């Protein structure tokens, strides 16, 4: 608390703080809300800090390329050097959440999967060279999938019934010996596109999105993977009206590949449980693996 106060205030004069509360936390940044009114977002780890810098740098450009509001850093502070942190005027409304979508009635969700259509498109229409230019990482994702196998087979496959070890190879050699799944076009993709991060005005019949915010995974990638969290919490119904909107053919197929995203995305959760050495989140993880396996066949 007086830690990231006295931080703010050393450092910014304009802020007198009346008022702080915890806002919310992810895996690589803490924030807290001053006023009410201005979100300070501190990084958990030099990774965090490099994503961080990645947004200091991308944001700026892409505000005036988006139709919803992203976060505008006012505020650039330092920790130390090499460690930055922001401050930014809260981006305003609801956030939606895994259990915001299941909710909703069919006029916001077809408005809601409008407008996330536009916003994927206008990213996909970002110029990549620009994006690279404000420290945008070029992730080949077919390499990083197979380093993932890698990992898994080293860290998980020795957790696994071996019928469940036999299902993840099947889904990594599906990904991996396909070309109809590893060769894109490279685009900005926002790299951890869930509903957490989705920020709504349901009063708005015909508008109800408003924001989105954590663009620390920012990526030229795979345009596909921005799928893989609206396939996981928004569901397989939501994501194909998302996928009619923006024109992508053949849905069939391209489920299936955002599934074998979902897939993997459930293997990096369990090994980020080990990385953390966490007992709990082990055995979530296996049971997510579980529960893959069983959804998908
Ligand atoms: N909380 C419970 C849920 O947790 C995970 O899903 C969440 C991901 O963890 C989040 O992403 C983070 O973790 C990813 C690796 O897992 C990273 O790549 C990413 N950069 C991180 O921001 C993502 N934004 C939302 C998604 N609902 C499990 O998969 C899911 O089964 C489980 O129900
Ligand atoms: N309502 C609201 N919540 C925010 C805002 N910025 C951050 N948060 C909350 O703080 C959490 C952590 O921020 P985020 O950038 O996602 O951190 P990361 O996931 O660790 O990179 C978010 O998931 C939100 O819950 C904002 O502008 N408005
Ligand atoms: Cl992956
Ligand atoms: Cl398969
Ligand atoms: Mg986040
Ligand atoms: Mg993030």
């Amino acid at each position: 608390k007086l830690h990231y106060t006295t931080m703010i205030m050393t450092q910014f004069p304009d802020i007198s703080i009346q008022s702080v509360e915890s806002l919310g936390e992810g895996f690589r940044n803490y924030a807290i809300l001053v006023n009410g009114d201005w979100v300070f977002r501190f990084p958990k780890s030099q990774q965090g800090a490099d994503e961080l810098n990645k947004e200091i740098q991308l944001l700026p450009l892409l505000v005036g390329c988006v139709k919803v509001n992203i976060p505008q850093y006012v505020y650039i502070g330092k920790r130390s050097d090499g460690n930055p942190f922001v401050g930014y005027r809260k981006v305003q409304g609801q956030i939606l959440g895994e259990d915001g979508m299941a909710v909703l009635p069919d006029d916001a969700k077809d408005r809601l999967a409008l407008q996330l259509a536009e916003f994927m498109n206008e990213l996909s229409a970002f110029p990549v060279e620009t994006a690279i230019s404000a420290g945008v990482p070029v992730t080949n994702l077919k390499n990083k999938i197979l380093l993932l196998s890698e990992a898994v087979e080293d860290q998980v496959f020795p957790l696994l019934d071996e019928s469940l070890r036999d299902y993840l190879t099947l889904r990594f050699q599906s990904y991996m010996t396909h070309p109809v799944y590893t060769r894109y076009t490279p685009r900005l993709i926002h790299g951890d596109l869930s509903p957490d991060h989705f920020l709504t005005n349901l009063n708005s019949r015909q508008t109800p999105l408003t924001g989105i915010i954590d663009f620390g995974d920012a990526a030229i990638s795979d345009p596909d993977y921005d799928y893989v969290y609206l396939l996981e919490d928004c569901g397989e119904l939501f994501t194909r009206q998302v996928m009619a909107y923006r024109g992508e053919v053949d849905l069939d197929t391209l489920i299936r590949k955002v599934s074998l995203f979902v897939t993997f995305d459930q293997v990096s959760y369990l090994l980020e449980g080990l990385r953390a050495r966490d007992q709990d989140w082990i055995s979530e993880g296996i049971e997510l693996l579980e529960e893959d396996k069983a959804n998908n066949f």
